[PDB]
């Protein structure tokens, strides 16, 4: 019973493009694809995905959402791609992604992130690829990918990366030791040093505790 | 155990974009990802994807093939998604896709393909999108889309279709029946008069056999 | 005098990617290179460039304009490039580039465009980079390249180009002859058979009258 | 006579992308806009651009050259702009762009020079924009930017400037009197704070001579 401004056939619904301000009604239950990229949503209801439960790929990405609803996606049980990129995002709420426990992928790049909250991570078991790059992130919260036992490829790339404050120290370790699934461009390509230190140039991973100061964060 | 020329992490091997010539050696036999688009690529070497059984997702597009060997797919039992879109193949073999029983996405937009072989998809049981525009096809085999069950969205535009030839009535016939999965663009679209006759520019969905003859067959 | 939203220094003005719904006031009327591209504005106010006649280049990419106001770019005597990619636009008012007589450089791709008005291009003596591809165009008014002389790269593809109506041949004669400008990509890339018939996949410059129709023109 | 990689219409050549190693021969001389970037190039051969008096911009971004030839460049008295970023340039030889009179981008940026020689700029009185940001930096010479008079924009963010060491002070001194055209991205952005030191992190421009010292140098 496809929405008027979209076309659906089997599982797939796509509205994308469509200059939309805002996830339109009667969008499949059966949908399991579902692409709302490229429009103008500036919000998402609590509640806009509670009866989508079938969700496997949701595309958000190139819209104007500025928060997100603290469970919106608490009903996508079996998602396995979110993107969300290039949207105007400053911070996620705690437990977002909790119960996403199926997550292989999930594209954050291109916005305007200043902070993830501690633990944003720690339910996604399966998650493969997780694109952090060209944002306005200084740290990563200590064990903020600890509970990623699966991830094989990471993107830090173009964040302001502040390696003057002792924060910095966990994802200094981290990517010295992950230096094997860190990179840029789409598809992946391995590029360990581009998470670069924005005062002085200094890859990330190549930062030492005795350089930093708590004085400085 | 990469090739130098690519970058591989956990089961994804991305080799695109590196002027390859011809598909390298080592990929791992874990891999369940590979991009070879947007190389050099002229021919395939049989025996080139028989390690490869664990791929899901095959990226070949955008390279230069004139040919595939026809078993070259054989091995690739789990493949989920082939794309070829954007060489230049102007047939394929008998029997190419007769192994990729759980293949779900077929990507053959965007070459010279000037006929397909009579059951080329009769084996694609979980087949849900296939992409056939933008080639030069004149008319689809009699019952070619028969053993699609799963098919959900096809293209089929921008192909010189024949619709003068009593050859087009099986796909006419098709188009209107399936009108609902017939469409156009990246994601799909709903379009069902896409299809279009060559000679006047008439949806293909509503030839009948009233204006077709045997002897308008090239 | 800068616009709070906005960087200024020397005669660069940069509020792209601001989140802006509309052009800010107070642009320096010294400004030479204006960015506006990548925000939210739909509409441009009647008069909104009147005191800015010193730009050279306007970048208006990447909003979502729907139309403009018949005069909006007319004391831009001193323009040299003006990039309208990537908005809304579905066609262009009489007169709207007539004043530009120094541009070089003009992106209208990506947009809906589903016509030139006639004469659109006839004062563009110095215009030597002009990008259509990606709309929604299906011709060429007859001549509208005629005046075009200081051309050297054009851009067609991705257009539903109509080639079973007779008015493609203007379009088909002109990419004929011109087939060395005709391209792709960013810088451009040579690329003559980029124009597609949308119906039958062949290029625009192979079309001739055995194949079109004054019957078939919708 | 256009180059058989590289595509050519009026007078510009696009012989981007093309895994070159070299520059190619036939590029004609009438050629005013010339990309070569994002190529593998690590050497020009010396006179390669001898023949290309009508160059006004010239792309060598992306490559991976490791030195330039002192002359490379003076035939070129029509250059506007000169996009020199993201090779592997770690010095530059004296007088490099003295030929260049009428400049007006320069971009040096992504790079890993450690110093630039005095005098680098002395015969740029045309240029507008010059990018010097992401190399490995840590003074200027002091008088380097004295006869940039036409400058509106410049980028020093991201290296590590030494703010102990009394050679700093030159930079300090004109980053305070010049902080308006101080800035960082693409188009410029506005960031008088954005050169900073490398072991507090502090705004170079806010150095005093009380916290320096002759002795570090
Ligand atoms: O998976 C995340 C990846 O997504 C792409 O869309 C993006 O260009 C990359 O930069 C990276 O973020
Ligand atoms: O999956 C089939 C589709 O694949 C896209 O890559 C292509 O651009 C479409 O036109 C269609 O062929
Ligand atoms: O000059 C117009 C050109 O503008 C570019 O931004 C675009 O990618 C090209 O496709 C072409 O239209
Ligand atoms: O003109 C130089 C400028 O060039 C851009 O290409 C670069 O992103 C900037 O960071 C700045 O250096």
């Amino acid at each position: 019973a496809c929405p008027s401004q979209c076309s659906c056939s089997g599982t797939e619904v796509n509205c994308a493009g469509k200059s939309l301000a805002s996830v339109p009604a009667g969008i499949p239950t059966t949908t399991r694809v579902l692409y709302l990229n490229s429009n103008q949503i500036t919000k998402l209801e609590p509640g806009v995905f509670d009866r989508l439960a079938n969700l496997r790929e949701l595309h958000l990405w190139g819209n104007q959402l500025v928060s997100l609803p603290p469970g919106v996606f608490d009903n996508l049980a079996n998602l396995e791609k979110l993107w969300l990129n290039s949207n105007q995002l400053t911070s996620l709420p705690a437990g977002l992604f909790d119960r996403l426990v199926n997550l292989e992928h999930l594209g954050l790049c291109c916005m305007k992130l200043t902070e993830l909250p501690s633990g944003a991570f720690d339910k996604l078991t399966r998650l493969k690829q997780l694109g952090l790059d060209q944002n306005q992130l200084k740290s990563i919260p200590d064990g903020a990918f600890a509970r990623l036992p699966s991830l094989t490829h990471v993107w830090l790339h173009t964040n302001p990366w502040d390696c003057q404050c002792t924060d910095i120290l966990y994802l200094s370790g981290w990517v010295a030791q992950h230096s094997s699934i860190v990179g840029e461009g789409w598809p992946w390509r391995h590029s360990p040093d581009s998470a670069k230190c924005s005062g002085t140039n200094t890859p990330v991973r190549a930062v030492t505790e005795a350089s930093t100061s708590p004085s400085k964060c």
